[PDB]
């Protein structure tokens, strides 16, 4: 029944645009997209294990503009690969069309285009960020909850090529095993504390050496001897995560063991950030391309 087709050239039809113009689909069809990509998610595994070549991003956060400003510098589906790391609604203000754009290319190209949950993919947090008002205000609740069901189907992290691990937040002192990972069920709500938050709440501190307390109030803070020791027992050679606001959209850590990537430029409209993406090719090198606040 679905028209996958008409969908992505109805959300690509604005292209060009000033930001902020809508794209008004049909409810059913949002249904549609949530219910569909629902099946792909767990019709895949929670761990996914990927091989370039390859693009990564980080946080959109509903900037929709921005994010085809990304296909545009990146290539539009299918003509790369493309793994986002989550936190694609709440606080910007076009989460709709920022979801539906990923859902349909989802289900569009299942095997080039992949997407992790971050930790606004998660009822609680979306409800207070701003995922719930903007449903509300454009469509109604019963879309909000239908969005939460497949939100609580996304897979949580990935391995690149046996080499690159990546995740929203970063490592969990719970972690011992991948295994741990493999065997977590979907779906599922994040909880407030555990292996399933971690990887979507921590975040590296160049302070520290070892775990730590983290300021946001949940998960933990981790160092450089964490990331060294991690990388060295599960033989990787690189961590990559997304989570926090960086000025340059990638900053490496722990001599390039692990790398920050942020995607959408001047954040809020409130930080001067630039935002990355990083592109892994055959050789497992990583390159990055900047796209500047405008
Ligand atoms: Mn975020
Ligand atoms: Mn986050």
């Amino acid at each position: 029944k679905l028209n996958i087709d008409s969908i992505i050239q109805r959300l690509l039809e604005v292209r060009g645009s000033k930001p902020g113009k809508n794209v008004q689909l049909q409810e059913n069809e949002i249904r549609g997209l949530c219910l569909k990509s629902r099946e792909i998610f767990l019709s895949q595994p929670i761990l996914l294990e990927l091989e370039a070549p390859l693009k990564i991003c980080g946080d959109i956060h509903g900037q929709y503009y921005d994010l085809l400003r990304l296909f545009e510098y990146g290539g539009f589906p299918p003509e790369s690969n493309y793994l986002f790391l989550g936190d694609y609604v709440d606080r910007g203000k076009q989460s709709l069309e920022t979801i539906c754009l990923l859902l349909a290319y989802k289900i569009k190209y299942p095997e080039n285009f992949f997407l992790l949950r971050g930790n606004h993919e998660c009822a609680s947090i979306n409800r207070i960020y701003g995922f719930y008002d903007e449903c509300k205000r454009r469509y109604n609740i019963k879309l909000w909850k239908t969005f939460t069901d497949c939100f609580n189907c996304l897979p949580i992290a990935a391995i690149v090529d046996e080499k690159i691990f990546c995740c929203h937040g970063g490592l969990s002192p719970d972690l011992q095993s991948m295994e741990q990972i493999r065997r977590i069920m979907r779906p599922t709500d994040v909880p407030d504390q555990g292996l399933l938050c971690d990887l979507l709440w921590s975040d590296p501190d160049k302070d520290v050496l070892g775990w730590g307390e983290n300021d946001r109030g949940v998960s933990f803070t981790f160092g450089a001897e964490v990331v060294a020791k991690f990388l060295h027992k599960h033989d990787l050679d690189l961590i990559c995560r997304a989570h926090q606001v960086v000025e340059d959209g990638y900053e490496f850590f722990a001599k390039r063991q692990l790398v920050t990537l942020f995607s959408a430029p001047n954040y809020c409209g409130e930080f001067d950030n630039a935002g990355a993406m990083m592109s892994v090719d055959e050789t497992l090198m990583c390159s990055f391309q900047i796209l500047k606040p405008a």
